[PDB]
């Protein structure tokens, strides 16, 4: 099924990239999406957020309510082999680009010198360097779940990775 | 039936508010939010865009396709006494809020010491001051027209105006 507006309004501009409200008080992100030498995130001062950071995903907890419109849906660290995913892509013209794209194996990988936890993926039937941080979701019965943020790109575009959550796991070392 | 993605992906910050793609080429807004003083609008300099204003109805049409991802719809000038409309409003947080508004008198109000051609319309089961620019939208078959943008509200939110086009018409004067 199509993402819904309201899913799609979950991702932000943010940074270099995008980044994605899991809840009213969460937001995910790709690390080397996150601005630099700044001293808050949203009008909030950095020492009102938990900044979670593993390789290249990025968490932040507010201390307050940012976006207290939206429910709370559910993060996993990437998907099983062979899911179908969504990279809900924004451009800054606006324009939503929403990529299927079937994953594959969750490794730590070594992209451009650094060593990455994530997910590669295949696209089907493509990403540019401004789209860093766009989410990895997927439908699961009537429920939408994100399990990870653009990170990464073959030139061609037909393989991608997305940044997830740390934590080891025998389906994934 | 609810407004799908890519018709919120037409709604798009501009100077104080917001404005609408009513095509890949042609973009309107509210007159009172456009931005002063400067020469170029989305990167295009104003000596590049036909633009056309009457009252509070700004339309921009710009020499190169800015968004060409979009078909273009239908714009109209209001629409028939009764018809229930949705406000599609964007906040800057990323919040979408339709709001539904049962359209009345097509007219010239005085409104703040100005005359304004527009379009009145009941708030149903509200507008902030940063809304204005937002598109009154309404489906026809099974397509969506525009055909204002958010001008006025009373203090209250209950009673609001929106900005269309020029014209005079025996349904209107
Ligand atoms: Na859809
Ligand atoms: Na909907």
């Amino acid at each position: 099924d199509k993402a819904p507006p309201t899913l799609w309004s979950r991702v932000t501009k943010f940074g270099s990239g995008w980044g994605f409200w899991v809840s009213p008080t969460v937001f995910i992100t790709t690390t080397h999406v996150v601005p630099t030498g700044v001293k808050e995130f949203f009008g909030e001062p950095l020492s009102s957020i938990a900044i979670h950071q593993a390789g290249e995903f990025t968490q932040f907890r507010f201390s307050k309510k940012m976006r207290p419109d939206l429910t709370g849906m559910v993060l996993e660290e990437g998907c099983p082999e062979g899911t179908v995913c969504s990279v809900l892509i924004k451009r800054d013209s606006g324009e939503l680009l929403p990529l299927a794209v079937r994953m594959g194996a969750i490794a730590s990988m070594r992209i451009q010198g650094r060593l990455v936890h994530g997910q590669s993926g295949m696209l089907l039937t493509g990403t540019i360097p401004g789209d860093c941080g766009a989410p990895y979701v997927h439908k699961r019965g009537n429920d939408w779940v994100v399990c990870g943020v653009h990170a990464a790109a073959t030139k061609s575009g037909n393989t991608v990775v997305c940044a997830v959550q740390a934590g080891e796991g025998e389906t994934a070392e």
